[PDB]
DNA sequence: GTTCTAGAAC
DNA sequence: GTTCTAGAAC
């Protein structure tokens, strides 16, 4: 198929769709994740095209920090009274093109969460904290990731709240209800 | 990334 | 027999 129509290019379409946008400024847009992996799951994307964290440099440091600040503001404005826990961060190896910050509530209560890769992408070192990426760019001038990231996706399923081992996705999803 | 579904795991 | 995972997608 075409390059523009390839599944990996999907964010470039969604980020311009008014029905998916929840916030816009001169630098970034925030959209609802199309397949949210928790009750609240947004993506913050810069208007300017940066393919992934591999292409990030110190010229982008202000922008990365702004993405983070905007993520925090969205949490306050859309979920403030919920007092839920959120994490903000980046997948170590993303699937979709165009740099995007995940802003995600820690209930992980969603039918879109369906497999081990989903779980481990948000709940192991595969999930790079936004603050960590920012500090890495500031100090080293670029984002590097260690070997072994794909193997992390195959780790046994463990609750992020109490660290209990669960044998399957359905059993994990049922266990997570206990932490509401 | 998702959709579908064969066949493994239970 | 049903649940569950994991790989092909031309
Ligand atoms: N067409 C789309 N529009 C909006 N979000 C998407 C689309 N396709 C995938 N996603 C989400 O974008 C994220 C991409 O994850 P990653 O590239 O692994 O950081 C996931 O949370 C997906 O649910
Ligand atoms: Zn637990």
């Amino acid at each position: 198929g075409s390059h523009m129509g390839h599944w990996s290019q999907g964010l470039k379409i969604s980020m311009q769709d008014p029905k998916m946008q929840v916030y816009k400024d001169e630098q970034v847009v925030v959209i609802k994740d199309k397949y949210p992996k928790a009750r609240y799951h947004w993506l913050v994307l810069p208007w300017t095209s940066i393919s992934s964290l591999k292409a990030v440099a110190r010229e982008h440091l202000e922008l990365l920090k702004h993405m983070h600040t905007v993520g925090e503001k969205v949490i306050v404005d859309f979920a403030g009274s919920s007092k839920l826990r959120f994490r903000l961060g980046y997948h170590a190896i993303p699937s979709m093109s165009h740099v995007h910050l995940h802003v995600i509530s820690q209930d992980f209560d969603s039918p879109c969460l369906k497999n081990k890769k989903h779980w481990n992408s948000f709940n192991t070192e595969y999930f790079l904290e936004s603050q960590a990426v920012i500090e890495m760019v500031q100090e080293a001038g670029r984002v590097t990731v260690r070997d072994g990231m794909p193997e992390l996706l195959k780790l046994p399923l463990r609750c992020h709240e109490c660290q209990q081992l669960l044998p399957s996705i359905p059993q994990l999803k049922e266990h997570l209800r206990k932490h509401w």
